[PDB]
């Protein structure tokens, strides 16, 4: 095939801003840059859709706060991307159990200078009994907070920047916004700048092997339809997540950093109906955290509802789709009934649904706190890695912006000298 | 119960026909059926896309003959699929290399007796020279005729049985049809009737290995979101082509039949125009066969033109597509000008366009006693495919493997 000077692999937010920071630069004046990505679309873990053509839903990333995500807030304005207020940030539908939870929290919280590295299911079970420490906690909606892998210092953070449970830790100041056309509008924007700057895209292709040959690298990719493709570049950035690099011969994670990483599956499922039936309940633009397997239920206006799930519960939900769409849907009807506390047939059926499951949906720095380089180099061949996961904002979109802007710097200095 | 009675892996026309056979025996009145398929929609190599609204185009199988595909035709009827006449039978512009082989090829035809087990290229390299043979073979437009894997016995078969060059063998009377809506229309009908009888589809899952575990079998499949998954079933049919087969823990093809198998890539590219410009050259519903890369060029009423190639020239066009929409679009215009004997400025730029590379477009046969559906010696699995019939590379090959394989199975539920 062809060849290039720079070769970014991965074309989600970290990959595509990576490239645009390498083109804003004159130190790449008239240099050839190629982007490979696996999917037929650009976006990475960001995906937007129209179901029924009625309203624009988001199968992935959906929220940001300017208070907590400055570079992202700026990247929106930078690309004339119109935001809107994100409704799901207060709870009025609880039973008694989710109440009397902010009180248990604002009190046992500074008692964590003696119980901060421990996982979170016994920092709740050492300061009151277990038979009440699995109720205050699966009342907060994310089953991510029951896994041993990650702690009470990292969990007590995580409760404060998720719009639906932040009122619980002195953080209801922040506003949260959503893209008014969807975050694809932010992607189609960065994509156009990079094309106009003369880069060439190659979507459909997956990297398999890398070998370092003199001044540069020999990539072996494989097309979506089998086409075996070979390509050589002097300079290389793999802006893919950490799970993604485990599968390649790069010595991840050992040759690059002194941290390890996990990841949690996620699951979103969307439904729409003929008539906005949940309105009769004063439930539009509000959110319920129930302890049946739906976990969190959202109604955006009179338009649709969805439900968000994580970790194992996410696997559970991905199990009942392997079983059969119809089996998946009537059981949603079932759980929908015990949440709202009505009978099963007061619940209509959906004209059309749509659902998505993420196998490595959020990847995190597991050696939770460290130097936080924000980008990684090979101790040998000088390949730059680039993910949300290498920053203090593991699992958010601003981590992609930061990892990228850092990454592109290490390569500019690695070219110009 | 994450488990079932009968499992069919492969929702090609083979696999789905098996499902349709099986669900009409009364010996299956009360047995559960699972169909697995890698893709997110059934068909396999039948793939129809409504291009720009103002076109219905066939990226895979496109055409059939009532003379060689009667089981297909009866199926097309059995499901009220309206089919149209398929115009690409004559050649208006037969350069007299095409005409030279007309009456050079059909009279060493009894000389093909006591020969014909020999590369086709060295066959025609016996009447006239090498460079007279390659001129005759080039103008037939099927680069697969130059393979050594191919041989002059199959040669007179393949050239006889394609609608654009049948006029050169003696099967010049077969007639050829396409579908009003598309063969997708036909498979949606089988799938509808298979679903309605009670089969359960799990689409988007692909098989990785099979354990022969006791009564039946355990399968490992992997979805395209990455989710892993196990399935136990008692009766398993692999309705997938042989290339696929040779990548599992089943030892193919030695443990099945001894025969070796090969395949061919294929390419098709389509284009769309503001004004149908090829009508002023009286070119609608014609096909030009050419000695350049495009190879075969079709003009479809006033709707679209496309071109079609295989073997080396499919690999050449997949390799070009890989180097940018810009060059592929440009070489295409370069070679269309040579085809019509004009300058490239008379050829407008297209509005839309689409293309498909099939890595293993047609799979073929190459013991000469082979049934229409294979079986494992050791684990009692049955395989179902166009490739194990007298019709390898055709859809009717699929139907005659399904009816063979599906019956090979009631033979074993009457255990
Ligand atoms: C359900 C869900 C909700 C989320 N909500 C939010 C939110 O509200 N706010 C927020 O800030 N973040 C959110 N996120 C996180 C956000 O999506 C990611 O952190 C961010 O988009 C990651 O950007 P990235 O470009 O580095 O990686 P990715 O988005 O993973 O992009 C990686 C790209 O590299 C590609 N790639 C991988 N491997 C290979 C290979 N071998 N060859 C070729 N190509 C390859 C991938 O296909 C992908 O295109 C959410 C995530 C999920 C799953
Ligand atoms: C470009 C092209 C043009 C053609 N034109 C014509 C024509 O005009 N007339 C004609 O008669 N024939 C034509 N054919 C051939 C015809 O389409 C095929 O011979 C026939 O469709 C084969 O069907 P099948 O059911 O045997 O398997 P396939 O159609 O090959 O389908 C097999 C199915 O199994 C699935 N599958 C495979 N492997 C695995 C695995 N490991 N795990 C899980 N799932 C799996 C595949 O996704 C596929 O859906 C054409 C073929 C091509 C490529
Ligand atoms: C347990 C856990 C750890 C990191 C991330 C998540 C998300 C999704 C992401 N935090 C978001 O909603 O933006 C849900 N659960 C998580
Ligand atoms: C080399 C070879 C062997 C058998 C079959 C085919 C087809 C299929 C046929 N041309 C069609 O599209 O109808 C194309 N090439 C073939
Ligand atoms: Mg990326
Ligand atoms: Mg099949």
């Amino acid at each position: 095939k062809h060849s290039s000077d720079i070769c970014i692999v991965g074309a989600g937010i970290s990959g595509l801003t990576c490239a645009s920071h390498l083109l804003d630069s004159p130190a790449c004046r008239g240099l050839s840059l190629r982007i490979f990505d696996m999917q037929q679309e650009a976006g990475g873990r960001i995906r937007s859709k129209m179901l029924d053509g009625k309203a624009s839903i988001e199968l992935g990333a959906g929220r940001y706060s300017p208070q907590l995500h400055p570079h992202f807030q700026s990247a929106m304005q930078h690309y004339s991307q119109k935001s809107e207020v994100y409704p799901f940030t207060q709870l009025k539908f609880k039973s008694h159990v989710q109440q009397k939870l902010k009180r248990a929290m604002n009190e046992l919280s500074p008692r964590l200078k003696e119980h901060g590295k421990e996982s979170f299911l016994q920092f709740v079970s050492r300061y009151q009994g277990h038979d009440s420490a699995v109720g205050m906690i699966r009342s907060m909606g994310y089953d991510a907070l029951f896994l041993p892998d990650i702690s009470a210092e990292m969990a007590y953070d995580i409760v404060g920047k998720h719009p639906e449970i932040q009122s619980v830790t002195d953080n209801d100041a922040n506003q949260w916004f959503a893209a008014e056309t969807g975050f694809a509008g932010l992607i189609q924007g960065i994509k156009a700048k990079v094309k106009a700057a003369g880069a060439r895209f190659s979507l459909g292709y997956r990297l398999l092997s890398v070998r370092t040959d003199g001044d540069g690298y020999l990539l072996q990719l494989a097309g979506d339809d089998g086409w075996k493709l070979e390509h050589r570049t002097r300079h290389l950035i793999l802006a893919i997540p950490p799970s993604a690099m485990a599968g390649l011969n790069v010595d991840f994670p050992e040759a690059w950093s002194g941290a390890r990483y996990g990841s949690l599956p996620l699951f979103k499922g969307f439904l729409t109906y003929g008539e906005p039936w949940w309105l009769d309940y004063k439930l539009d633009d509000q959110v319920l955290i129930v302890d049946n397997p739906l976990r969190k239920i959202y109604f955006k206006g009179d338009k649709y509802l969805f439900f968000y799930t994580d970790s194992e519960m996410a696997n559970y939900w991905r199990g009942c789709v392997a079983e059969g769409e119809d089996g998946y849907l009537e059981q949603i009807r079932t759980h929908l009934a015990s949440a709202l506390g009505i009978v099963r047939e007061r619940i209509p059926q959906p004209l059309a649904h749509v659902h998505k499951y993420w196998a490595h949906g959020v990847e995190f720095c597991r050696d939770s706190d460290i130097d936080h380089p924000s980008a990684l180099s090979h101790r040998d061949s000088g390949i730059i890695a680039c993910s949300d996961a290498y920053t203090e904002h593991c699992g958010w979109m601003e981590g992609g912006l930061l990892s990228a802007r850092e990454a592109s710097r290490l390569l500019l200095q690695r070219i110009a000298a």
